[PDB]
């Protein structure tokens, strides 16, 4: 998980709680996921 801060990180984590694919949770909140373990610099939080 790579969000721009606690705001998104909290949202994407609140949208996948029910049954949403992090994609729809990081697309609506902005955060973004990546097939690895190194987040970007704008979403390194």
């Amino acid at each position: 998980t790579c969000c721009p801060s606690i705001v998104a990180r909290s949202n994407f984590n609140v949208c996948r709680l029910p049954g949403t694919p992090e994609a729809l949770c990081a697309t609506y909140t902005g955060c973004i996921i990546i097939p690895g373990a190194t987040c970007p610099g704008d979403y390194a939080n």
